[PDB]
């Protein structure tokens, strides 16, 4: 059952670089945009906060509270979640799950803490990996620091520690539009039973097919959606046409059988 | 207040599955003659539910609605694995008053809206096959075979929202039974929708119909109980009228 997720980069309650959806009242509003995606075919949402100010904690708490009120699809919260306290806060305020990265690499017991308390399904681990001298290596601090940890070991450990899902983002595909890193997805696939979520590289609908053929369970994208390079309904219909098990329930939820001229 | 009595014919390869007990007819297995006979003795609407398997399904169903539309003058629905707008569209333009959809609509509720968008809500019937599971009514697809995990109460609301004209509410918990319509299920659904609600499965005797209407049903559908002459359609209409049910006579 392949999943299509939309990720929103958010800063001080705003979608960073907004979106091209004219129909919205405010195309930089995270909650409105997010509700929109939920009503046109997105399976799950991610909100990633990069608010650098002192206000970050409450800013993120306020985001998930608004989002849980307005939206009925599963969503993930992430950004700079660094301990159990803030992770607990965010889940309790409404987050179906939290997306952790650097804090997990620094302290893998953190995966286990959250999972033991809120269930493993509330724990998503984002893995930023990059080819370094012929090996997949794990990077932290916004894909800047090489931890010296191999991808193949970090994957095994993350499942061991009790994560529900792994988001697998290729630094080697950052900024690009030539496709998901299907090599990296095929590498990781035999190493875990967890849901693998692909990120970075997506540029056209066929990229999503390739990702799923590689064995991804879900595929995340952001600007390709926000900027409408790919229409979500079009994407879902394309996948289904070529035999991919995708959910169509969410399609056309905003449309009606009347005609408003 | 006005209550409706429908007969449903299960057909396969142009033939009535397990036929009927109407010796008068020149062919008790012929859907057109059986349906025509039903139309004269007082049935208000017909459903033809095709289970044709092998690759002729699409063509078979179209020949069927063509024949039916020619001989019969009461409304009818056609249904049985109708999976997209184009199919439904052909069938209506070929003479069906209404198309019924189920599994296709559950997986793709937009199908409801597309059809209604063109032909109007009254052209769209949605069949909801439901069963109790762990204390909740659940929606089942693929001929009652797949537990979708979708709650009946959520699906009923969505079905109206999307633009269906009426809901055939078929209880899998009464499948093949004769002890009566699922009036508990019918009562559960009644305040969830403004749409005509049509009861299916459970009917064994005439009183069962009265019960269903008391439960808030707007129409009752039955099949084998009519075909095998356990209930007579005219006697049914007379009974209901007698105890105050606004049926057509």
């Amino acid at each position: 059952a392949k999943r299509i997720d939309a990720a929103l980069i958010v800063k001080d309650g705003r979608v960073v670089e907004g979106s091209n959806f004219e129909n919205l009242r405010d195309s930089g509003d995270p909650v409105e945009l997010g509700k929109f995606y939920s009503e046109i075919g997105i399976d799950e949402l991610s909100f990633w906060d990069i608010t650098a100010s002192v206000e970050k904690r409450k800013t993120m708490l306020e985001l998930v509270e608004k989002v849980a009120e307005q939206i009925d699809i599963p969503f993930t919260v992430g950004g700079g979640i660094h301990d159990f306290e803030t992770a607990s806060e965010l889940i309790l305020r409404g987050a179906d799950k939290v997306e952790i990265n650097t804090a997990a690499v620094e302290n893998p017991s953190l995966i286990t803490q959250i999972a033991q308390t809120f269930g493993s399904q509330a724990v998503v681990v984002y893995i930023a990996a990059k080819r370094v001298d012929g090996e997949f290596m794990v990077f932290t601090y916004s894909g800047t620091k090489n931890t010296g940890i191999l991808l193949r070991d970090w994957v095994v450990e993350v499942e061991k520690r009790g994560a529900g899902e792994i988001v697998l983002g290729s630094i080697d595909r950052l900024g690009t539009k030539s496709g998901y890193d299907t090599e990296m997805i095929r590498f990781v696939r035999p190493l875990t039973t967890l849901p693998i979520i692909a990120h970075r590289g997506a540029g056209k609908m066929e990229h999503f097919l390739e990702a799923f053929l590689a064995g991804a369970d879900a595929a995340k994208a952001d600007s390709v959606f926000h900027f409408r390079e790919i229409d979500v309904r079009e994407l879902k219909e394309y996948l289904k046409k070529h035999g991919v098990n995708v959910r169509l329930e969410g399609l056309g939820s905003l449309e009606h059988h009347h005609h408003h001229h």
